[PDB]
């Protein structure tokens, strides 16, 4: 009764082929979910699985034409779609999937349930994922050297651990972390450790992600970060000297959005999943073209203050304020880092940090107080309140302060607002900032006179 | 028993077809791994290999349809992907692969294991790969002429040997060596020697690679090369005279990165991979538009100070300090070099130098100390030092020196800073860098009162 | 072959340039009626095209083609009535 249809039915019953919402077919060969957009692997799966069928169903699969017929039957049988990479608390390896919430490993059919189409690229060794080891002791030593456990560094160390451990979660992240510090401070060492720990889920780019537009035409900048769990940008083009493109606000706001638009070469797909924890490496204060209240909620900063120097230049390092601790540089450290000596020790440390911060809901919080650019806009929300629905039986006293009543709305003339705001802040230090706000927020009662729909919280306190 | 499946199994057992990460197949026909994207060569391989199979399979493999069926079976059988060009310490020739570490030459099935697609383009003659020959003596004399073995030139000679010997590898070497020497100093002799030694793995490029943006649109000069092992640029226009584009630091940074942004004409495949040992030939000091910390980590210099001039213009050449020593020029040397007379002698010399520097990890050390343009960022870093946390309990003695104590920070005025900094480095040569330092490393309590948190090392050393 | 002055007073790379790819294996190129520079409003003779036409390989593509490298066997003769000028 159509032997090839029965073969297709059995292969479908093994649940080794799935149809995805994007239109592709994902197959389960060699204990991984593989797919190819312009070259289906269904016939490869049929040939490989021919060993699990009865004796008479195996000799029919040695002909390419019969395998093509079986593939046609299978394609007609698949009507409903499934979703791939929908578990954010699973870390996929080459030979299994590791459970972050608990810590046990899976293999074969155990890992088959989670449809993970990406992997770190290296096998998971169970004999090295242990708490006690000399490699773990050395890793703890170097990590403690990078970020001392002193009291003043408690919050910075905790933020460092949180940011590093968030690279194991396969979901969308709501913040961008800036790694601020001088050269040869440990950012490169941490980057290499993270790369060694998370394999192929880690990608490295340049500064073009931030300062360049994302739409263009066929853009591989954003299409490359499909399902990547960590994105690293290094060697930022210092903006102290004029001529360097500023960090676009639209780029920062778009890199946090769950659904991003961009296509690679020879592709019609502009939809990719954003699972990346974007970390930007820099040595100097970043600047932005335009600062607003929304962009201030997507920035976090980690500070590095431990410099490794040669014995000849040890005195110069000790005579610098930027470095709080001076240690001895090791030349072969890069050697054993790239030799994957500390890979599983760092993986165990990352999983421990995750379990420490694996509360039912995970989230990333911004710290705008560490950015000098945000200093102006941070106080301005604490001093000015827009003309609103909480003021109208107060214009009797507010009139003497300079506020005038217009269409039952409290306003403020330009001169009075200027002379009120010049008292709080220097007219020369924040002159550009004040001028920018004034040009961005004047209204025109007429052609000449201008007013502002803002009132001072201090005058509210004053009777 | 499906004879064609058995034929495909045997052909797969001979290990002659491999699947690559790009979705292409590489076959082994006539002692070379060759691929072809738009027309696979698996059927050519089947017809060629029909001789090693038994008679009953050779008789079958004479039909194009049966060859197509066997190719389909082979394509279904290949699931795993393979690595290509992953051995830095191997030098591929037209008829084998040379092992640099050991010195043993392979041929055919011996060279099969190292999946090398590119080659030098010429065969290997083990008869001429000997240490004892008159050609070797002449080459050694010429080398001693070009780079003498004097004590004063020991470091320069060692750096020259390292840079020349690095041309045979594909490992990590992120430095750009500058061949500093005036015209007719003998650098062209070394260039022609290297070209004749390494064949097709050598590429000559112009000025555009250092002063024009690599990304742009279609660009072959940065993307036409692929797995090239040495890049040489000469006839460089002078950057000392205004009117020519300077050596942009962004291009130097881009020429060594694990990411490529740039494509050739009508080539969507923008993916290339190598860090070729780029040697820069110039008769004048380099000039960069922007200089920072990153640039000084990827620059090296080699000096040539030997001249060959005709007797007619000998007086003018001797009256020019462009060369330390004036010698006699050779006319037939260019023809002898073209005739590939010293090819294998120079190959043996390069192999000997590599074996001398064949430590498990070979890397290039930048030497920015010999570039006058980078002098400002070196000496000031070793001389001007800021305050420190350890400088708190020494302000009592520091006050009489002419300093003040403010929030545990030692400050100095601006005019005095300019006057003192005009002595070490003149503002004529590094005024922009001086002003960048001033605006980067100064703090303000008020705009009128400008203070800079730096203590001169002269006052520190003097009690 | 006979060609216009686009090979002299226009960039060879540009986009589609049949004038630089139709000369594949041609042994002689003749361009006549030069727009002399005595009349202001005419593009000068670029040196880049001059040095590109002398190299063994000249970069350029034909219309609806995927080939860039073409052999240069041409003896280029430029016909003019007044003095050429160079930028």
């Amino acid at each position: 009764g159509n032997k090839l249809f029965n073969i297709a039915q059995r292969i479908l019953d093994t649940n080794s082929v799935l149809l995805t919402e994007r239109g592709d077919h994902i197959v389960w060969i060699n204990n991984s979910w593989k797919f190819n957009s312009e070259e289906p692997l269904i016939t490869k799966l049929i040939l490989s699985i021919r060993h699990q069928l009865p004796k008479e169903y195996s000799s029919e699969l040695l002909c390419p034409r019969k395998r093509k017929t079986v593939e046609a039957n299978i394609r007609d049988m698949l009507v409903d779609s499934v979703e791939t990479d929908t578990y954010p608390d699973k870390l996929p390896f080459k030979n299994g999937v590791l459970d972050l919430v608990d810590g046990m490993f899976y293999s074969g059919d155990d890992a088959k349930k989670y449809t993970c189409t990406v992997s770190t690229g290296f096998k998971f060794d169970d004999t090295k994922f242990v708490e006690d080891s000399p490699e773990m002791e050395e890793l703890m030593n170097i990590i403690n050297d990078i970020q001392p456990l002193t009291d003043e560094n408690k919050k910075n160390r905790e933020l460092y651990e949180k940011t590093l451990s968030s690279c194991l979660c396969g979901a969308t992240k709501g913040c961008l972390t800036f790694f601020f510090g001088e050269t040869a401070t440990g950012k490169s060492t941490t980057k290499r450790l993270l790369k060694s720990a998370i394999g192929d889920l880690f990608v490295e780019t340049g500064q073009t992600i931030l300062t360049d537009v994302l739409d263009k035409g066929p853009n591989p900048f954003i299409a490359n970060m499909h399902l990547k769990r960590s994105v690293f940008c290094s060697e930022l083009p210092d903006f102290a000297c004029s001529g360097s493109k500023k960090i676009r606000s639209d780029n920062i706001k778009k890199l946090t959005e769950p659904c991003v638009i961009g296509r690679p070469c020879f592709s019609n797909k502009i939809n990719n999943r954003n699972h990346a924890t974007i970390i930007i490496d820099t040595n100097y204060k970043p600047v932005f073209d335009r600062i607003d209240n929304a962009l201030m909620r997507r920035i976090a900063v980690v500070r590095f203050r431990t410099h490794f120097s040669q014995p000849s230049g040890r005195e110069a390092a000790e005579n610098n304020d930027a470095y709080d601790k001076v240690k001895l540089l090791d030349e072969g450290l890069d050697g054993k880092i790239q030799n994957n000596r500390y890979r599983f020790a760092f993986l165990y440390l990352l999983v421990k940090w995750y379990k420490k911060y694996h509360i039912p809901i995970m989230k990333l919080y911004p710290t705008p107080e560490e950015i000098p650019d945000f200093a102006f806009y941070l106080k301005i929300g604490t001093l000015l309140v827009s003309s609103s629905v909480k003021h109208i039986p107060l214009m009797t006293d507010l009139s003497k302060k300079g506020y005038i009543l217009y269409d039952n709305v409290v306003t403020l003339p330009l001169t009075t607002f200027q002379q009120k705001i010049s008292k709080y802040f220097n007219s020369r230090l924040f002159g550009h900032d004040i001028e920018s706000f004034i040009n961005r927020h004047k209204k025109f009662a007429n052609v000449s006179d201008e007013y502002l729909q803002y009132i001072f919280i201090e005058d509210i306190s004053s009777p």
